[PDB]
């Protein structure tokens, strides 16, 4: 009889307000045949996850009772990272030890354990399994609990839409500092294609442009430069000899950053917005449509991947093999441990509040 | 020998300051044999043709002193209709007495005469030959003179981009007054596409409403309408009431007014940018790409025909058809005829100035 602990809300609104945490028994004596008990070892909170709870996200789980409240309440968290417990008489997939993800989003990641089949979930190496399988690297629990949106997000967007010709086309994209980012300037590295990455400025920006161009970012520009008439003919100079073309600008701020990474494209070019921090909308001139034929659209892992097993396989398995042999590292995290002490959704509400400092990863 | 009359600038600004008519001489008598002489029936003011003028437009018809001035000089306009008056030796696709359109932008079409190659030429049946062809109508000036540009690009936006289902399926479309607007409200009538006007309010709004319902628009709304919240079920019942969805949006407004109708497209939708005449940019709130899957594009038919003969003929011939069998009308045209007392020039400031009042065409 286990005792768990589960992030929920009863209504939509800010995290800060409509979170609380509901205590719940798992029965791990009464198994069905294709069930599994899994323990969370970490989950992050992701842009996603607070727009899912403040009702603004059309991707969400069901309000049920089945966390024993009155009231129907859904769970929180879309991506993390279990360690299977237990599992059913029928089970032969998965075994006490291994590593999953959730196979869908909507499972409810803010939280201790949970009882599922075992289709829901997807297997990952865990660090024994990847040493005893001859890799140099096992995953870090903050690579295994990221691995699911956002190293997903920068890959295919960087692949599935414009096909960049290696060591000449560019892509430009803002949010270059996010973890959606760092991905992106890696896996461009890695697949050998050019890259601008627009920053906010800051005090230590010298370091931080270093560290992105570690990363792969090829140039780094701030948002300031973005913005800059004077600063354009630098862009197209780099573009130019490069023998190439800025084919793909990828948008997860909108307002005047959309517009500056849109007016950097060769003609022709696409934009793929996928997320909005500025909240301010994406706003282009109208001459780019008209004159240099920019296509604006979007993007959406969730919805891709909605009906694409193999698509999310395939590349949820590149990933798991760039970590396995080290040629891609996470994102890093801001990780708090829950130990009983504190409501575990108040750790949340504190990664919630506390996002802007970087990506916050919740372990157990 | 000819003397024809060209409206010229030495130097961009608006045209109410920076016109002037040129005197120039055409000779009759001494054409190469594959030359042709035209004079202008009529041609309209259209906003490209300002912008032409002002410097601001992309596409302009180089400077030159061939019309005998001193400083280089340009012509204006861009589109109009003419008769061959004498073709060459060499001359066997044109006759005299045919009309004709120019086959290539900034031919400048406001001035009285032009020499031309018979290639810079395309040949639309007059109305003798309409008719001796069985057509119960022939065109006239202003259809002639307005039918390579506005209804081609009704008509293209409307068919080349996304496949409306005829009688379910919904375009939406800002400037609903506009010569384009009206052209697409036909063509969507003649298509049987369901369709939703957005017009800014007036005095005589009934009336303006009757007109376009009675060219083909479904449903007209105003600008105020279009931002209206509470307002927004009303236009989503209409489309969900039909069996169709809305597919398409037609954009030559920007600012509030582009977000207004994108706001009211199904999810993977497609707005066509083709005009700004707000002044203000392209505004798309990022919920749209992300989850509504919505795609923002340009549209310029001068470059998707540029390299299209075949798109180009097939439109056009379209276009012909509907007119010759009456059931396609002009978007009309105020018409200035020049009589010869009036230098040509002031009579288009005078179109610029009072294009505010509707399509403005010059005739002679
Ligand atoms: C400065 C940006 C220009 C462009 O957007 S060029 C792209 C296609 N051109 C347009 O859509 C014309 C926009 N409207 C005008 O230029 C303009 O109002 C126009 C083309 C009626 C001309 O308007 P006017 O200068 O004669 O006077 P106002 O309408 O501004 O009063
Ligand atoms: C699987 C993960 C998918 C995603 O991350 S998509 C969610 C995009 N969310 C963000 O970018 C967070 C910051 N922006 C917002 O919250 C933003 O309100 C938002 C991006 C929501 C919504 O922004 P909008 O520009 O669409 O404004 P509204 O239509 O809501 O008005
Ligand atoms: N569409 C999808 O499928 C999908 C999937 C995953 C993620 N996303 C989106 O990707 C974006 C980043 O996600 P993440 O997980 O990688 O988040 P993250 O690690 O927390 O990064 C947040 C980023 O936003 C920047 N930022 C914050 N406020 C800003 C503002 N007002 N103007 C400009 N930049 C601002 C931050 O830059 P600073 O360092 O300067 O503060 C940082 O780069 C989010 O919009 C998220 O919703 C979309
Ligand atoms: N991209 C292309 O290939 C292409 C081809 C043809 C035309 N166009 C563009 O299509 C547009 C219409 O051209 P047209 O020849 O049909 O001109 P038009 O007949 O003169 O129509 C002008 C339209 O603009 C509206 N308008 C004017 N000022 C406005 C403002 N501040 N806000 C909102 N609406 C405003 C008018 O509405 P009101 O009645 O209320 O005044 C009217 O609907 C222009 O932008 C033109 O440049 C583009």
């Amino acid at each position: 009889m286990i005792t768990a602990q589960a992030v929920l809300y009863t209504q939509h609104g800010e995290p800060k307000d409509v979170l609380f945490t509901q205590s719940f028994e798992i029965d791990d004596d009464n198994l069905a045949p294709n069930e599994v008990i899994v323990k969370t070892l970490g989950s992050p909170v992701n842009p996603s996850d607070i727009n899912q709870i403040q009702g603004v996200y059309p991707s969400k789980p069901a309000k049920t009772t089945g966390f024993g409240t009155t009231e129907p309440a859904a769970p929180c968290g879309n991506e993390g990272l279990f360690e299977v417990i237990k599992v059913g008489s029928n089970v032969s997939s998965l075994e006490a030890g291994d590593w999953v993800i959730p196979s869908h989003v909507n499972f409810g990641t803010w939280r201790t354990h949970a009882l599922g089949n075992d289709d829901d979930f997807i297997k990952l190496p865990n660090p024994a399994q990847s040493k005893a399988n001859g890799k140099p690297n096992g995953l870090t629990i903050n690579q295994g609990a990221t691995i699911s949106v956002n190293p997903l997000t920068a890959y295919l967007m960087l692949t599935h839409y414009v096909k960049l010709t290696p060591g000449k086309d560019w892509f430009i994209q803002n949010g270059g500092t996010s973890a959606v980012g760092k991905y992106a300037s890696q896996i461009g590295k890695l697949l050998n294609f050019n890259s601008i990455s627009v920053i906010r400025d800051r005090p230590n920006l010298d370091e931080v442009v270093a560290s992105l161009k570690e990363l792969g970012a090829t140039q780094v520009i701030t948002e300031d430069q973005n913005n800059s008439r004077e600063f354009g003919p630098t862009i197209k100079e780099w573009i130019k000899q490069s023998g190439g073309e800025a084919k793909l600008a990828l948008n997860c701020v909108g307002g005047k950053s959309s517009t500056g990474i849109a007016r950097k494209l060769n003609n022709n070019g696409l934009m793929l917005t996928y997320g909005g921090m500025s909240f301010q909308p994406v706003t282009i001139p109208t001459s780019l449509y008209i004159f240099k034929n920019f296509t604006s659209a979007g993007f959406w892992v969730t919805e891709l991947l909605k009906n694409n097993k193999e698509l999310k396989t395939s590349t949820l398995n590149q990933i798991i093999a760039w970590y396995e042999e080290g040629k891609l590292t996470d994102a890093k995290s801001i990780e708090t441990l829950y130990d009983g002490t504190k409501p575990l959704h108040e750790l949340y509400q504190d990664g919630v509040a506390n996002s802007k400092d970087g990506k916050q990863l919740i372990t157990y």
